[PDB]
């Protein structure tokens, strides 16, 4: 009666311990009555480990140390397959069966659509955004060109590309935005930069060309940090929000009133269903002294430990963290019977 | 000799198109340069390696060609950098291969799911990139985007599960007038003209048994032209052609040429598409470009348009594959010194 979860996570990102605190607080939290657990860690090389509950961590107590256990098999997906996807590459024999995948991969690759398009090759249903939700909202370019076009607000920006750039100076990106600018890849929070010189915005960009193809200059939002839990696919649903406040801390729930709580609630749905995001997703918004709203980014994948402010946000909510979980699953799944009842021809 | 992986046939309706793609590259690639390794997709889904001596059953003939059945299942093991895929049969890899070309028409082989695969298997590979592919598979999506960038498309709105109710037929007549045209996002099956009410709730019902979201479009009055864009950071268009009965070049005025050259261009860059796509516009009297479609995995074969406008263009299809493969390594070589 129970489904298998598989719960992947780690990654080669900087955030792969707390890929690795995300995975044991859901381990941890989810309902035995309705689900296994089989844990899917990649390393911080790429590599697939695929151990039991008991014995995926080592030094699982202490944060300074909590690693991958390394897994005696190696794992591959046999793309087509329907059912018995995943088999154990130097034996050939299947795995046991995964019902649904809990993708927990920050970085390159587990959040901008490649995890999730290897996962559609293999026919495994997987929790949050899909391919091009979760490639679209790793993009900061794109994801403010959408939410323009849909009529929310962003930071006023200029996007370089490596076809573009030399036509800028910083005389031209200081008239068009002020000073200070922010930098930062449009996709990657490394690489950004507050620049408020022109020395430092030689630097600055010269430095997020290091770390992606595509660079981002924003005009400086004077703003306090507010950030919101989405929840759902067709009917998405918005937690209170939360601040980050230097020390820095999360603060569950904001000290906002209430009016201002519920539109940034709205404008959050509103960007979640502009970028195509499924499952769930994080907005992160600057809320200015004037009441303004603007969203800096839509996060498809937050972070899931017990502390992280997305699970925080719905527990605020009513939601505690063992039902979140168990609705993120349901969804995977209601999505993935939805996509497979389309038709494919004439 | 650098080692291209095609991968071609699949499980749509155009598997036998990919085939003849497939067909027609094996016979032109440059062999000066390039050894074919050939990753047949079956109808059903699975992946094999075919040997080119017998890859084909009934090769020459269009209504019957088909990939001849194989013993070996591909896997990949997520992750690996090297011997990526394995015989799934014997656990054995293949040897290594320095540039897939994906020729797999459909679904996930066009939407960004195939590109997202080899992105895990770290595989140089010709066309667009995860979101360049995701992107401009959904025709809501490019439209926004070239919306935002300025350039023209169909006045529209586009339906979705949760506001399909939302919108009455009245309400879609006020704002978009008749005719329309229903589609859905992402697919040309599934396309409707509709002049009435009642085409209009069919259509619509028809579109969603294909996508969770439809478009639904102003009609526009104008010449249909295709554009065929190659290139990365610096793209050129091929000269235009026109769907009337194909005609190639199309007969418009060399301005009108340039400029839907130059806007399929924009509309490139707009999209973030990389190595090739075909620019699908109409162009109204009044010399008006409105962009229909960016096509990232255009027709390979004999007949296909894309490189017919390169043919007329002067850009041999030999020398066309050898670009396309060219680019590919050049976008995973500057992908490749990034910082990670
Ligand atoms: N346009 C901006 N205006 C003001 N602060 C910004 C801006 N972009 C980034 N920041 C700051 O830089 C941090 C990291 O950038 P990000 O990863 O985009 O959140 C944010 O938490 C802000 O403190
Ligand atoms: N908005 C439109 N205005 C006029 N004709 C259209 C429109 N959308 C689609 N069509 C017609 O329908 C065909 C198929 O649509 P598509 O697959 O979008 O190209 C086109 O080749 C046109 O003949
Ligand atoms: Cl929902
Ligand atoms: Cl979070
Ligand atoms: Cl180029
Ligand atoms: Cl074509
Ligand atoms: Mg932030
Ligand atoms: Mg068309």
């Amino acid at each position: 009666a129970k489904m298998r979860v598989g719960i992947v996570f780690g990654g080669k990102s900087a955030e792969h311990e707390v890929s690795l605190q995300s995975a044991k607080n859901i381990v941890e939290a989810i309902d035995k009555s309705r689900f296994d657990v089989v844990l899917l860690g990649i390393d911080k090389q790429g590599l697939w480990h695929i151990n039991d509950a008991g014995n995926y961590l080592l030094n699982a107590q202490d944060p300074a140390r909590i690693a991958l256990r390394p897994s005696t098999v190696t794992l591959a997906q046999i793309p087509g397959r329907e059912a018995q996807q995943l088999i154990n590459a130097e034996s050939g024999q299947p795995l046991a069966a995964i019902d649904v995948i809990f993708p927990i991969v920050h970085g390159t690759l587990g959040e901008d659509g490649s995890l999730q398009g290897m996962l559609r090759m293999a026919n495994l249903p997987f929790v949050g955004s899909d391919v091009l939700g979760s490639a679209a909202c790793m993009d900061k370019d794109v994801t403010k060109r959408l939410l323009r076009d849909a009529g929310l607000a962003v930071a006023p920006f200029i996007t370089l590309t490596r076809a573009n750039r030399a036509q800028f100076s910083f005389a031209d990106v200081e008239a068009k935005l002020g000073l200070p600018l922010f930098v930062k890849p449009a996709n990657q929070s490394v690489g950004v930069s507050k620049v408020k010189n022109e020395e430092q915005y030689h630097q600055a960009v010269a430095l997020a060309f290091e770390f992606d193809h595509k660079v981002v200059v924003e005009q400086g939002i004077k703003g306090r940090e507010i950030e919101c839990a989405v929840l759902g696919n067709d009917h998405p649903q918005a937690s209170t929000c939360g601040e980050i406040v230097l020390n820095a801390q999360v603060v569950v729930p904001a000290a906002i009133a209430p009016e201002i709580n519920d539109k940034i609630r709205a404008i959050a749905v509103q960007a979640y269903q502009t970028l195509g995001c499924s499952g769930m997703a994080r907005v992160d918004v600057f809320l200015t002294a004037d009441n303004e709203v603007v969203i800096n980014e839509i996060n498809t994948l937050p972070g899931f430990t017990n502390i992280s402010m997305y699970p925080k946000l719905w527990q605020a909510s009513g939601l505690d963290y063992t039902s979140l979980i168990t609705r993120l699953i349901e969804l995977a799944l209601e999505r993935h019977a939805a996509d497979r009842a389309l038709k494919t021809s004439m």
